[PDB]
DNA sequence: CCGACGTCGCATCAGC
DNA sequence: GCTGATGCGA
DNA sequence: GTCGG
């Protein structure tokens, strides 16, 4: 973290402009600026000597010059001290209220974790859980407690049918030392491109992963994608350990290598490997890659038996997982 | 200069 | 009920 | 907010 002060900056700029402007494009550029940042490889001296990466324009690099001149941004400096801004900013914390409640609660008076607590009526399903750990959701994960967790995982999904194959993916997959939260890929022989031979393949997952009380609630959940919270079982006398993150998504078999490219991340590594995609007349989701017509129209599925395979397609050289965490 | 910028799943709402 | 849009999220 | 064409 040679860059540190100045990838902060922008992150918190990145993070004013989503929840607060919900201006969703200026959020994404902050975010690809502090990505090329952020593994630039030398201790950056000037906003002109980033301006040369691509990302940092020439207003990203004025907020450099200004950062590294005195340790702050002024800009910042007065976003920070804003009711209405800080507000939003943290009711958005809060997992299920986005941009748009956290203004409308803001408006009705509504701005403190205090306030949250006092109109849990006034909270969808989602936003109820996630105002219940919004303190254990705010810790991350050891690496150490995500192999206990992914043990737990494989092992009850085995003891509901030995076919399923579960697969770890997210920043874990990245082989990162804490992570968020899990991210878990199911697959079954039963469930393909072509035929759904057996209903409930992830609900029978899920109650499973209730029934030990891995799964502790349910933040959404369908036929494909599960949300929710799940904790570790902890011993006699001891603390017990936090509530956790857990998503699951359930995806074709015949289709796991776009499908783990997808999960295994990151999510600013995606969006640049799709958009790499379109300029090479391909289009890239957790399904397939296809290419593109003249049209713009979509054709038919091209063949993939690896992960490499879709890198290969749109000519870019193959990324570990550990590598790709933009 | 200029829009053109990843892709999709589930919850909730509007309109019918 | 269904359809399609909006919010929030992976 | 950036920038390719
Ligand atoms: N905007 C997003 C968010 C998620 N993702 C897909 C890939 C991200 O790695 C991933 C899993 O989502 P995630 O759990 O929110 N982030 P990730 O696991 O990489 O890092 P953590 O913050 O969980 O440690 O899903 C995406 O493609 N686009
Ligand atoms: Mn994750
Ligand atoms: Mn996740
Ligand atoms: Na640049
Ligand atoms: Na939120």
């Amino acid at each position: 973290t040679l860059n540190g002060g100045i990838t902060d900056m922008l992150t918190e700029l990145a993070n004013f402009e989503k929840n607060v402007s919900q201006a969703i494009h200026k959020y994404n550029a902050y975010r690809k600026a502090a990505s090329v940042i952020a593994k630039y490889p030398h201790k950056i001296k000037s906003g002109a000597e980033a301006k040369k990466l691509p990302g940092v324009g020439t207003k990203i690099a004025e907020k450099i010059d200004e950062f590294l001149a005195t340790g702050k941004l002024r800009k910042l400096e007065k976003i920070r001290q804003d009711d209405t801004s800080s507000s939003i900013n943290f009711l958005t914390r809060v997992s299920g209220i986005g941009p748009s409640a956290a203004r409308k609660f803001v408006d009705e008076g509504i701005k403190t974790l205090e306030d949250l607590r006092k109109n849990e009526d006034k909270l969808n399903h989602h936003q109820r859980i996630g105002l219940k750990y919004f303190g254990d959701f705010e810790k991350r994960i050891p690496r150490e407690e995500m192999l206990q967790m992914q043990d737990i995982v494989l092992n009850e999904v085995k003891k509901v049918d030995s076919e399923y194959i579960a697969t770890v993916c997210g920043s874990f997959r990245r082989g990162a030392e804490s992570s968020g939260d899990m991210d878990v890929l199911l697959t079954h022989p039963s469930f393909t491109s072509e035929s759904t031979k057996q209903p409930k393949l992830l609900h029978q997952v899920v109650e499973q992963l209730q029934k030990v009380h891995f799964i502790t609630d349910t933040l959404s959940k369908g036929e494909t994608k599960f949300m929710g919270v799940c904790q570790l079982p902890s011993k006699n006398d001891e603390k017990e350990y936090p509530h956790r993150r857990i998503d699951i998504r359930l995806i074709p078999k015949d289709q796991y290598y776009c499908g783990v490219l997808y999960f295994t991340g990151s999510d600013i590594f995606n969006k640049n490997m799709r958009a790499h995609a379109l300029e090479k007349g391909f289009t890239i989701n957790e399904y397939t890659i296809r290419p593109l017509g003249v049209t713009g129209v979509a054709g038919e599925p091209l063949p993939v038996d690896s992960e490499k395979d879709i890198f290969d397609y749109i000519q870019w050289k193959y990324r570990e997982p550990k590598d790709r965490s933009e």
